């Protein structure tokens, strides 16, 4: 897999977010991850921590997968990542989203996200308090 250049637009959720890629703008919805809606517990603070963490990049990068690109809203599908860390990897490691809408094929970082998610249950972050 490959890591792509692109610019925050807006941040949008916990686990969505607008960037302008190859110079237009889409919606990407992050691959592995479920956050909770921003109605429901903990999805102020989940879009809040995914907020911060775009926000305040340098580098916005982009990595698809090996499978389908563009879910059937349109929604762009990657693993996100600012100033080289895992945006996808770190919602979860933080107990602000739960390893979900894992379809064969785009699953490369299943196992690390995993890993987090034990460690983040461990600690009874958040979500697992
Ligand atoms: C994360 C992800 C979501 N989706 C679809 C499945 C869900 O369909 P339904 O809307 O029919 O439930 C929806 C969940 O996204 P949200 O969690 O953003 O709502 O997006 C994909 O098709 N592929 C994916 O990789
Ligand atoms: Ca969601």
């Amino acid at each position: 897999l490959h890591k792509e250049p692109a610019t925050l637009i807006k941040a949008i959720d916990g686990d969505t977010v607008k960037l302008m890629y190859k110079g237009q703008p889409m919606t990407f919805r992050l691959l592995l991850v479920d956050t909770p809606e921003f109605n429901e517990k903990y999805g102020p603070e989940a879009s809040a921590f995914t907020k911060k963490m775009v926000e305040n990049a340098k580098k916005i990068e982009v990595e698809f997968d090996k499978g389908q690109r563009t879910d059937k809203y349109g929604r762009g599908l990657a693993y996100i990542y600012a100033d080289g860390k895992m945006v996808n990897e770190a919602d979860v490691r933080q107990g602000l989203a739960k390893v979900a809408y894992v379809y064969k094929g785009n699953n490369t970082h299943e196992q690390l996200l995993r890993k987090a998610e034990a460690q983040a249950k461990k600690e009874k972050l958040n979500i697992w308090s």
